[PDB]
């Protein structure tokens, strides 16, 4: 953590909110655009100890597939964590408002880099608890960094796996099952996993057996591995280690992702 005075900051426009204070846009002391959460007056003591820790584990973590912290404000009022700023935003809305723009090899691409941010977070003993499309942020390269802005506090259901969602067991391998959600979320351009399903339906389901159908157009390798994320025995999962090895094989070999997984078409059209 470098420590950046307050005269070097300056914020323009809201963006979000954090848990005792605002999230902005602003700029850097030529100028560079940041992403800005500040602590407001009154914050207790365990938001200040939250804070300056959450401040604390970014300024450890440097990845290219992790979020940058430019620095913080700790010895002045109002407190701040500083990032940098990806004009692209959240991965949800950045594919929703992109459907069908991008190449399968592209698409792939985001994967493989979302996995090797997971790794390196996994292999550093940090668990992320909250891995989905929202938490993940798009750089002007198509580089996608893993982030958290805390609980949209909705619990994200259909992001965690069983023994998380039963017994609070969150590991490294709670982590890949969300990351094969995120897969399906990438693939599908931003769909809503489980689409009109509530969140027991969804855990009926899953308990059931029955997982996601395959997204339109996906290759079968890519397929097959987000399907293995799923395993309700958390032993049988891939580690994040697997998952970075295969993405990285299939995207050096392109071929391999040109054969296509079966789409269970809902509808059915008949014409001559
Ligand atoms: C200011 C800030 C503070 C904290 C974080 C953040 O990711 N913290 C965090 C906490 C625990 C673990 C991790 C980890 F592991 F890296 F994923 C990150 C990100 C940001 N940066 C951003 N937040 C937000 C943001 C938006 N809405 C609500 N909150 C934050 N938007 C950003 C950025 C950058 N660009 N954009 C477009």
């Amino acid at each position: 953590t470098t420590e950046i005075h307050p005269s070097c900051v300056t914020r323009q426009k809201v963006i979000g909110a954090g848990e005792f204070g605002e999230v902005y846009k602003g700029m850097l002391k030529k100028e560079v655009p940041v992403a800005i959460k500040t602590l407001k007056a009154g914050y207790t003591e365990k938001q200040r100890v939250d804070f300056l820790g959450e401040a604390g584990i970014m300024g450890q973590f440097s990845h290219h597939n992790i979020i940058r912290l430019e620095g913080v404000i700790s010895k002045y009022k109002p407190m701040m964590i500083i990032t940098e700023y990806m004009e692209n935003g959240a991965l949800d809305k950045f594919l929703r408002e992109k459907d069908g723009e991008f190449s399968v090899l592209q698409l792939v691409g985001m994967l493989r880099g979302i996995a090797a941010g997971m790794k390196y977070l996994a292999n550093m003993n940090y668990v992320h608890r909250d891995l989905a499309a929202r938490n993940i942020l798009v750089n002007s390269n198509l580089v996608c960094k893993v982030s958290d802005f805390g609980l949209s506090g909705k619990i994200p259901i259909r992001w965690t796996a069983p023994e998380a969602i039963s017994y609070r067991k969150f590991t490294s391998a709670s982590d890949v099952w969300s990351f094969g959600i995120v897969m399906w979320e990438v693939m599908t351009y931003g769909e809503r996993p489980y689409w009109e399903l509530s969140n027991h339906e969804v855990m009926k389901a899953i308990n059931d057996g029955f997982r996601l159908p395959t997204p339109m157009d996906c290759p079968s390798a890519i397929y097959q591995l987000m399907m293995q994320c799923w395993q309700q025995e958390r032993a049988r999962r891939p580690k994040f280690a697997d998952i970075v090895s295969i993405l990285d094989k299939l995207i050096r070999a392109p071929d391999s992702l040109k054969t296509l997984a079966d789409f269970d078409p809902r509808v059915s059209i008949r014409l001559p």
